[PDB]
């Protein structure tokens, strides 16, 4: 008694993407003039990353782009993600231009603006001049502002041709990673001095996404947040779950997603989090107050948001824990990828559908998703990745179902178009559908790149 | 094929499935103390009533029966033998275990024994326990009692399961009963069990009982991520992870099959202050001078590890555990049944011949029962078949493997994990103790009518 309804189709115009960061692939460390970054420093230190990798050659991408871009035409891509090298254009984090870096992304952009691809810009994607470091970094507020003159150089340069720019890539980790547990660069482990860089990061995105709207620049201007969905095991259990567990573990997972979600969307942080930072005296009084301050008067809303997206928690009360919040994880039973995550597609719907009913209404994208398995070339050089196959056509169901139920997604970039250096795992992390072999610099489309090829083909 | 006679099982634990935790005048375990007190079990779970076995046993044994076993591996509560852990004995608690056995053999079901699954009389506790050098004769004095009492019926028993858990996690991590944490003590705990082993071992021998003993260790084989990388490996990494993996196995298993402590783990931990220079060498002089030669070896085999060298760590070797992709259970655990091959083969190559039994292996699976009274545990069913087939593989490659025991027969209370795991082939509804049968159980009732 229902005539048939046709399946929901991803939007005219959607952006299927790949995405990459510019330490990850480029490659050319110390090449034309670029200054170091904290992620060279980091890498060259002992003791920092798996195997000792770094990234001083990575996917070599510096000198090999044409050929990646003419195998993201060749996938069909519509957009490709990437994050420029500050570091590249001023080697000291400030002062003298270097033209050569400008050159590089001039021909970057030009190539991909000519293969019918759009350029979607990641400002910082972790890789702050090591000069800028040595006076504090992201703990420095004139920080701020050293961002904003480069951000601002960048987005006039680059607006005739990249309409979608990203101030920031993922603040949890540049806080938390970069200065809490000190995993990334810069190695820092103070977590008031990661409260202070979480506040610098977003004064940081406002002052870009002012200058913007407020010089009438014809660009759109989003953040990229990677959020986590938790989950409550005493729920998957079937028990009766006390407020106290519901608050910790809510509690948990503000840190997560409505820390950084809450300024940028709705002009405040997430009071009963600040409050309960204080209280542990795991942040100061005065600042909890001047931040929220800060955020109110600078507070502007963004024309896009970013999504990373891997996978889920499952969380669950307990007193014993020596986290922040008391909490353990729990390991559901399931499938699971090389970085020890869980296959959770479900997450991803259920994340979206937590956005569209939680903020304004706002045009997002899926900057990242993606999965890590321990790829093998066959004899006959190919890369049979079902699993990522699976992965990746589970999370695209998932979007479409998102998009059928009235969120506004505008976009999907796949981490990553090549395998790259996976930060403190080194190279023993592969995202790719395509796999770069290392010992030669050799590109291998994975079947995930033809998966996609054709995905791309039937859903545009 | 598998062997005429192999010993197709399940097993279950007494603090785990018994309940009457203070009946018929049992003493108080470890265990009861333990999950007595907050915070030490999830969601403050207890064994009170547990799986109601012992009023249950009889529905139990039915069930066994139905299900085809050839064996039935149960542990006994030295509490309700010896309530003080010494002294009186309980007649209560023997006829408990008197009517199980017989009911066992009545239908055609052998009984094997484990001797000690984590339950110390507490009133041992409070004279320090394991740490206590007279615990190995308390130990003798309530195992050499149930021997001579079931010999006539039980042909194989187990001294100790799982001695890593014993020491380690009781008196080191206090993630178990008695919840101590001091790595020093712990090592005294190994050596006082290693002691009990051999003592009724040798009593066994000496004095011609016509019973086989063994001992049940939990093995874990380790695989270095570099080499699933296919990075050359240093000799450094090779040395750490092995000393690693030599906590895990070697500890355990060479005293038990080679009369010897490992002697590179032992000097490890003297250099790292974790031993006391004189204790490593008592341990080893009295090891040898009281090392004997078991009848079998039980394994517990549930995943591997994967580790590579890592001086950041916070372990008490410089190591870190790896995450390969692929399928894991509740417990978070890898389903990995190459690793039971690959440890078979590494026992048969590596010690001298010895019978083998699997005296654990099963899976956590978040089990739904479904509005038609059944649980469709097909991941269950996929964990088994696949473990039963490294198994078998080893027998054609020349182990001597000579049964297989399930853990579990019934989901039951999991230790610190409470009764959030289920590991049964038949499900418990706490509420009401209704046995039900999973599809697993019927996998299995197939799988031995096929394999016998
Ligand atoms: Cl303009």
């Amino acid at each position: 008694s229902h005539m048939l309804e046709d399946p929901m189709s991803f939007p005219k115009g959607f952006l299927w993407g790949a995405a990459t960061a510019s330490y990850q692939i480029e490659g050319a460390w110390n090449e034309d003039g670029k200054g170091e970054s904290i992620w060279d420093r980091f890498t060259h230190q002992k003791r920092n990353i798996l195997y000792g990798h770094n990234g001083d050659v990575a996917c070599d991408h510096y000198h090999r782009f044409e050929e990646d871009v003419s195998l993201m035409k060749e996938l069909g891509l519509k957009a490709y993600r990437f994050s420029i090298a500050w570091t590249r254009i001023f080697p000291d984090g400030f002062g003298t231009v270097n033209q050569k870096g400008l050159e590089f992304y001039d021909r970057l952009i030009n190539k991909l603006v000519e293969n019918g691809i759009e350029p979607v810009v990641t400002l910082y994607h972790w890789d702050l001049p090591q000069k800028l470091q040595d006076i504090g970094g992201w703990a420095n507020p004139e920080i701020v502002n050293y961002y904003f003159d480069y951000a601002m150089l960048v987005i006039n340069r680059y607006k005739d041709k990249v309409k979608k720019w990203i101030t920031f890539n993922e603040p949890y980790c540049i806080a938390f990673l970069g200065y809490f547990h000190g995993i990334h660069a810069p190695g820092i482990k103070d977590f008031k001095v990661a409260m202070d860089v979480v506040h610098s990061l977003m004064l940081s995105h406002f002052k870009v996404v002012k200058a913007v709207k407020e010089n009438n620049i014809d660009v759109e201007v989003g953040i990229t947040l990677n959020l986590t969905p938790v989950y409550l095991q005493t729920e998957r259990l079937g028990y009766k779950v006390s407020e106290i567990e519901r608050e910790m573990v809510s509690l948990s997972s503000q840190l997560d997603n409505q820390l950084f979600l809450d300024p940028v969307l709705k002009g405040s942080y997430p009071q009963k989090l600040l409050d309960y930072l204080v209280q542990k005296d795991l942040l100061d009084s005065q600042k909890a107050l001047s931040m929220q301050q800060e955020v109110k008067e600078n507070f502007i809303f963004p024309d896009f948001l970013g999504i990373n997206y891997y996978t889920r928690a499952v969380r669950l009360y307990d007193e014993n824990s020596s986290w922040i919040f008391p909490i353990r994880w729990e390991h559901p039973a399931g499938e699971y990828t090389e970085m020890g995550w869980e296959v959770f597609p479900q997450g991803l719907f259920d994340l979206l559908i937590w956005i569209k009913e939680s903020y304004p209404q706002i045009p997002i994208y899926i900057t990242e998703n993606g999965a890590a398995y321990n790829d093998i070339v066959t004899e006959d050089g190919k890369v049979h990745d079902s699993k990522r196959i699976e992965y990746l056509k589970q999370h695209f169901e998932a979007a479409r179902k998102a998009i059928e139920n009235g969120v506004d997604l505008r976009g999907y970039f796949v981490w990553s178009l090549m395998d790259n250096f996976e930060w403190a795992m080194g190279y023993t992390k592969r995202f790719g559908i395509i796999y770069v072999d290392y010992e030669t610099q050799k590109r291998i489309k994975k079947d995930s790149f033809y998966f996609y090829q054709q995905y791309i083909k039937e859903n545009s």
